[PDB]
């Protein structure tokens, strides 16, 4: 008879012990020894990697566990060989292939949110656990990818402490929207986790559109309620425009227009016949509704999908035994419900379900269609348990009920020659780890000593023998997430009677964590404490706390039991046996290879509050104090704990804290107001109680504004107003406020309810009328010479006659470094916006140059280093937006017709220079270089297919020379990645063009810089020729290029600054310092109050030049005592500059007098820059003044209408040919906003940016043909006595080519139109 039944799983997994079940039956000779070995057939040879051996006794089902394969093993040809021998005979010796499973460890990536906004911090944790949820100490590499698959930021060789790595990643202001990715590279495997980044637009008001998802054709009443409500809680009293349309292409797809007043939330009861007509299983009905408030002009839309059930009743079959074993009892829990969701018990029971049983013998013999009437229970799962005849092959159950006469067919007859069958079954549902569960073994014949075996995650985790038909098993963590219990025994004839039950085992963790809130309900901005109680000391805990609104989207970025189950389900993988009609199939159904001599025959943006990460040491209980955020929400806290001994443990339930207040105050402030205007502060009191309350709103009296409410009551000045707030919102109390002082003003509104009180303080910026003008004058106190111990300079400025009194502001700064002022103003070097492609580099390349200068000078502080690198990463993230699909970079990304070689070269050079500091994706560099090198002509000339944005390089005459000289310099930094960049023909072309004769200063400067960078022998001649054209004046060298359309200003042209910077770089690259110093002196004295130069490009080039050249100066000691005494500073203001405060920008606010003047007296050694900054506002503003642009703003708006102001801005460029990229800044009138997508992008308007009451239009180019753009603005705040706003168009790369005009609406709100109908409020 049979003697052995050695069974092994068919898979191999690194890090998992291979266990082999050995059963020696009764008719076995003696104690055998079973050896097992894992052979690796990598090459043609076979290497016995692992092996095990054991002596097993007769009549005992035991296990043989191999040593675990090392976790770093790769996919090889693995073959498990088992050989069992006794004192003489070898009973069996066989081998089989093992399928390789690459899921070795469990890696969880936990981001605090699934959906992110721009300017948000992605906080992410990485948890690395073994298959048994113990911490896995390893060195992982973290990578972050944007949706275009660009390496944004990586961390390398991160050593995980108890398997947990906590990190943060700062998103930029304008990232690439889409699905980002986090990749964790443990060993040779990579684990992914995507988080979505999407832009957030203010929804204004929301619509709910509640409808039942599953309805029935026979349901008379169907209603869809649409709840329109403003964000402040007030319902919208608007007329819904509704379209109730199907997607049934065979139908008409007409829309029933139930367009009337919603009145907050109305009923929309429908008719059955009407819906039959509209229909004439459907495509789901799409409900689309829209409310449009007339004044705002804003409309919100929602799509709601409504599927359809055929009948009023729904009968569904599940939990059915997929194997039809004759002489056994079929069982299936069949649910009865109704499309409305209300079973209604007796009322819809209507007596019995016949549950027609169709038994068939599958002939072409025993054909029975008998029906058994059974009553419907209240639960609906009647769980019929009818028997099966001895030869029934096919079963069809047809439950005939009043609705949904559903059918089910099962066709799988288990084949057994002896007609012997068993069946493993379970009654329990909550099958957990450590909790025993019962198993019942039904059988149609005599049952012998059963033998069970459990397979889980492709590993044989338990064996044994049971002598009874009812036995209990206790799962362990290895059994999860889905065990497979195979019960079998062997009859006398060597037939294996067996059955499989697949049991979902719930996972219970030994490690336990409990979170407790101090208070279940707390007020906002209250200090509560979160209490963490863990099992054992030396545990690392990660706790997240998020708004209750989350999880309605089923966010996958959290360590919850669902995510743990999903992770564990990746272990349980393998081919599944569709058929189970034989014992061999029964064994194989859970991946088992059986070696036996028996007859085995083949046949929605949720904000985050707490991101706590604490390494609890000796403590098993720790309390952390936190502040409840101001918003009225509900915060649920969840967390995990990891310890070395017990492993992982999750919180069973999230614990909730309700942030509740009796009422809440909302203020609606205009952000900016001009001095002299009178705005209307509206305060809204959202009342959350269930009964009307009488709140009392008070504004704290301040000297920086006057409230115009001349109250009727005596004593009280009208700063207080009492009102009755009904339940659930309703208050819009208005205070007319006239600011008096300028700057930032705080307004503090305090509401005193009888029960509670609250206060809200908000800041309003009050500016001065007119256009803001600036002046800056710098001097370099070059006290290095010992003879020049004392130095006296004078800085003067005379205000224009049309200055706005009170808007003047004079200050003076001193700093002890040549590149000083650029250090402080790294965050913002220029006042222009940088939403375009090239301009964004103004927050990137200067960081490179400052870090290079400070590292060379050995003065780089850690804090400044980290700030600079953070700016570098933000600049890189923002810049990668403007990369086109063909690898190019353009000024406006993919909106441009084609990329620009000039800007691609600029970005390539900057990224190559930023390699040693931050991490740049090399694929971006490779694609950019590949795109560039296709544009080199036969003679070496580079040409730019992109749109001209810099008229000097790209446009004008000598364009090929400047483009070649720029791109040749930019490509040299790529010689690291490719030592054979063939630019010798380009160099020869530049040399020939230089020998031709260069007249312009800018072209010659670029030629000199190119020839110096490539070390061409003509470079010395070019630089000598460029120097001799300079202006030697006052120990300074500079180049002045004349133009008759530049507004007079302190600052020179961008072209002149670039010329000086390139000449200085040429002097540096040729190792000529003494004759380069004057250019350094001049270049250092032409910066603005922010430490930057005029435009973006000139600023980057000049900062590069000053960083490269200032590093060669000797400033080892500097001790300067600057004294500032003059008419504008009566008291002598003294700045001390030492070797410690070298980079400190020492500032002092001077008085305002006409004319401003200061004498600066300095004594000592070293370099010091002293700068006088004046900021003022001229009153008002083509004509005889020097303006390159002719601008005209015509405000056309009806006098009767006070809410809409449409202005037509017509501009033209009276200059040589076309201009470069231009910027139009439209300042809106106080209390006016331009709705989004109001200005359509066109061939001219390339980008519209909506700042706070300001529009930045990036015009492509302006020429002599008049270009007119319409700006429609809609009132959102009531502001009386509005002051004139301004429209200013400038050339981006030459700000002195500018034109500014003033405008104002011809109709104004009066002083007392601000007040509402409230009593006691009398401004007129
Ligand atoms: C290049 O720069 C030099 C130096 O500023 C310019 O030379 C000056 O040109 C102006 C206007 O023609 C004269 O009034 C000065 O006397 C010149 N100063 C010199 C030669 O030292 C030169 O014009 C510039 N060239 C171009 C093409 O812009
Ligand atoms: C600032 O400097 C100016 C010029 O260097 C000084 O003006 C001279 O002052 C002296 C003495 O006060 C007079 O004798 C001269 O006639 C002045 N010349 C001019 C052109 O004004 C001025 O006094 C200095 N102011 C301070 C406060 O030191
Ligand atoms: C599993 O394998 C590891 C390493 O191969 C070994 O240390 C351990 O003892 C094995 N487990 C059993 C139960 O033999
Ligand atoms: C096992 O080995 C025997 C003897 O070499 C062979 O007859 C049989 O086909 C092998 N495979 C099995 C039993 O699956
Ligand atoms: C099967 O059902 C029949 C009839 O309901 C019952 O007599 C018998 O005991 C049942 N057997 C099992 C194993 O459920
Ligand atoms: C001005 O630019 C517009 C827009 O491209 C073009 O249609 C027109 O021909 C240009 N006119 C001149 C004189 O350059």
């Amino acid at each position: 008879g049979p003697r052995f039944l050695v069974t092994a799983p068919g898979i191999i997994r690194p890090g998992g012990n291979v266990t082999i079940g050995v059963e020696l039956l009764e008719h076995c000779p003696s104690q055998v020894t079973v050896k097992a070995e894992l052979l690796k057939t990598a090459s043609n040879l076979t290497v016995s990697v692992l092996e095990a051996e054991g002596v097993f006794e007769k009549g005992s089902f035991k296990t043989l566990t191999l040593p675990s394969l090392p976790l770093n093993s790769a996919d090889e040809i693995y073959e498990l060989r088992v050989t069992g021998r006794t004192q003489d005979e070898i009973l069996f010796s066989n081998s089989t292939r093992l399928s390789f499973e690459t899921k070795r460890i469990s890696v969880f990536i936990q981001t605090d949110k699934a959906l992110y906004k721009p300017k948000q911090e992605v906080k992410f944790r990485i948890v690395t656990l073994f298959s048994d949820f113990k911490p896995y100490k390893t060195s992982l590499n973290i990578l972050i990818k944007d949706p275009k698959s660009n390496l944004i930021q990586q961390w390398l060789s991160q050593q995980s402490d108890l398997g947990v790595i906590s990190k943060t990643f700062q998103l930029s202001s304008h990232p690439i929207l889409g699905d980002w990715s986090i990749q964790v590279q443990v060993n040779d495997q990579t684990y992914y986790q995507s988080f979505q980044v999407s832009e957030y637009v203010l929804p204004k008001f929301e619509v709910t559109l509640q409808t039942p998802l599953y309805c029935s054709m026979n349901s008379k009443h169907l209603n869809g309620t649409i709840t329109a409500k403003y964000t402040y809680g007030k319902p919208v009293k608007g007329d819904v425009t509704l379209t109730f349309l199907p997607l049934s292409f065979w139908g008409k797809k007409k829309n029933i227009t139930k367009t009337f007043k919603i009145n907050g939330s109305a009923n929309f009861s429908f008719n059955d016949e009407e819906m039959k007509n509209v229909m004439d299983s459907p495509g789901p009905v799409e409900i689309l509704t829209t409310v449009t408030e007339s004044v705002t002009g804003i409309s919100r839309n929602v799509s709601t999908n409504v599927f359809f059930k055929q009948h009023d009743y729904i009968i569904e079959f599940f939990d059915y035994t997929t194997v039809l074993k004759p002489s056994l009892n079929f069982t299936a829990t069949v649910k009865v419900t109704r499309a409305d969701g209300n079973q209604l018990t007796l009322e819809e029971r209507r007596n019995n379900v016949v549950i027609t049983v169709t038994q068939r013998n599958y002939t072409e013999k025993m054909e029975a269609v008998q029906k058994i009437n059974y009553t419907v229970p209240q639960s609906g799962t009647f769980k019929i348990e009818f028997p099966i005849l001895e030869d029934s092959s096919e079963l069809q159950l047809k439950a005939y009920f009043l609705g949904s006469k559903s059918s089910m067919a099962v066709h799988s007859l288990f084949k057994s020659p002896s007609k012997t069958y068993i069946q493993l079954k379970t009654r329990d549902e909550n099958i957990k780890v450590g909790s025993p569960f019962e198993l019942v073994v039904s059988g149609n014949k005599r049952l012998k000593e059963l033998s069970y075996m459990v397979v889980s995650r492709g590993q044989l985790v338990a064996v044994g023998k049971q002598n009874s038909t009812m036995f209990s098993l206790t799962p362990e963590n290895s059994w999860t997430p889905k065990a497979c219990v195979i019960v079998y025994y062997i009859e006398d004839d060597g037939e294996i009677i067996s059955d499989v039950l697949k049991i979902p085992v719930q996972l219970v963790f030994k490690n336990k964590i409990k979170l407790y809130w101090s208070k279940v309900k707390a007020e906002p901005s209250e200090k509560v404490s979160l209490r963490i109680s863990v099992t054992q000391p030396d545990s690392i805990v990660g706790i997240v706390a998020v708004d209750k609104s989350v999880n309605l989207m089923n966010a996958s970025n959290d360590i919850t039991m669902e995510n743990v189950v999903h992770e564990l389900e990746l272990y349980n993988t393998g081919y599944y046996l569709g058929m189970f009609m034989n014992s061999f199939a029964v064994f194989q159904e859970c991946g088992l290879w059986v070696l036996t001599d028996a007859n085995l025959t083949k046949d929605h943006f949720p904000e985050t509050w707490i991101w706590l990460d604490t390494n609890m040491g000796y403590r098993i209980y720790q309390e952390f104090e936190v502040t409840v955020p101001d918003s009225i929400t509900s915060w649920v806290a969840t967390g995990f704990v990891i310890s070395e001994d017990l492993g992982l443990g999750l919180t069973t339930t999230p614990v909730e804290l309700q942030a509740f207040q009796p009422f809440f105050i909302f203020l609606n402030l205009p952000y900016s107001v001009i001095r002299g205007e009178e705005f209307a502060l509206e305060i809204t009191i959202f009342n959350y109680l269930k009964d009307a309350t009488e709140v009392k709103v008070i504004i704290e009296k301040s000297d920086k504004f006057d409230i115009l409410m001349t109250s009727n009551e005596i004593n009280a000045t009208g700063h207080q107003q009492t009102l009755l707030v009904p339940s659930e919102d309703g208050a819009t109390v208005l205070f007319p406020i006239r600011p008096t002082h300028l700057g930032e003003i705080p307004i503090t509104v305090t509401a005193l309810s009888p029960t509670a009180s609250d206060a809200v303080t908000q800041m309003i910026l009050v500016k001065a009328e007119g256009i803001e003008k600036s002046y800056s004058q710098s001097i370099l106190l070059d006290l290095t010479d010992n003879r020049l111990q004392s130095t006296l300079k004078t800085l003067s400025f005379s205000f224009p006659p049309n200055t706005v009194t009170g808007s003047e502001r004079v200050q003076i700064t001193a700093i002890g470094d040549v590149l000083g002022p650029s250090i402080n103003g790294l965050a913002s070097l220029i006042r222009m916006p940088y939403g375009c492609g090239e301009q964004n580099m103004i927050n990137f390349a200067p960081n490179i140059y400052i870090l290079d200068y400070l590292t060379k000078k050995k003065q780089l502080t850690d804090n400044l280093k980290e700030k600079a690198l953070s700016f570098m990463r933000q600049g890189y993230q923002r810049e990668l937006l403007y990369q086109r699909e063909d690898g190019s970079f353009s000024a406006f990304g993919n909106y441009d017709p084609s990329g620009s070689t000039w800007l691609s070269a600029f970005v390539l050079r900057c990224f190559l220079e930023a390699d040693p500091y931050i991490d740049i994706d090399q694929n971006v560099l490779h694609r950019t270089y590949t795109w560039l090198k296709g544009h080199q002509k036969s003679n070496g000339e580079f040409w730019d297919p992109g749109r001209v944005i810099h008229s000097e390089l790209q446009g004008g005459n000598k364009s090929p020379v400047t483009l070649t000289a720029y791109i040749v310099t930019s490509l040299l930094g790529y010689r690291k990645y490719q030592p054979n960049i063939d630019v010798q023909e380009s160099i020869h072309f530049l040399e020939s063009e230089f020998s031709r004769g260069i007249s312009d200063n800018y072209t010659l400067a670029l030629i000199t810089y190119a020839l110096s960078s490539v070390g061409s022998p003509k470079a010395k001649e070019a630089l000598n020729m460029l120097t001799w054209r300079a202006e030697q004046e006052g120990g300074m060298q500079f180049w002045v290029s004349s133009e008759s359309k530049l507004s007079d200003s302190w600052q020179p042209r961008s072209l002149d600054i670039e010329v000086a910077a390139y000449a200085l770089l040429s002097h540096f690259l040729q190792f000529q310092t003494s004759e380069g110093i004057p250019i350094m002196r001049w270049l250092s004295r032409q910066r603005n109050s922010l430490g930057g130069f005029a435009s973006t490009q000139d600023t980057t080039v000049a900062l590069k030049a000053l960083s490269e050249f200032a590093a060669l100066m000797n400033t080892e000691r500097t001790n300067i005592q600057v004294t500032v005494t003059g008419p504008s500073s009566p008291s002598p203001v003294k700045f001390l500059i030492d070797t410690h405060n070298r980079l400190l920008l020492q500032t002092a606010e001077l008085a305002v007098v006409q004319p401003t003047a200061v004498n600066i007296s300095a004594n000592g050694f070293g370099f010091a820059i002293c700068q006088l900054n004046v900021v003022y506002n001229v009153k008002a503003s083509s004509i005889q003044n020097q303006e390159a642009f002719d601008l005209d703003v015509a405000v056309k708006e009806n006098k009767d209408d006070l809410n809409h102001v449409d202005l037509n801005v017509c501009t033209s460029f009276s200059g040589p040919g076309r201009s470069g990229m231009a910027l139009m800044e439209v300042n809106l009138l106080s209390g006016f906003m331009v709705p989004s997508e109001a200005i359509s992008l066109s061939e001219t308007v390339k980008k519209v940016e909506y700042d706070h009451g300001k529009l930045n239009l990036y015009l492509d180019s302006v020429n002599e043909t008049q270009f007119c753009v319409n700006i429609p603005a809609v009132r959102n705040f009531k502001v009386s006595n509005t002051q004139d706003a301004s429209v200013s168009i400038v050339d981006y790369y030459e700000p002195r080519r500018q034109a500014v005009r003033s405008y104002n609406s011809e109709v104004k709100l009066s002083s007392c139109d601000l007040c509402s109908d409230v009593q006691g409020c009398r401004p007129c």
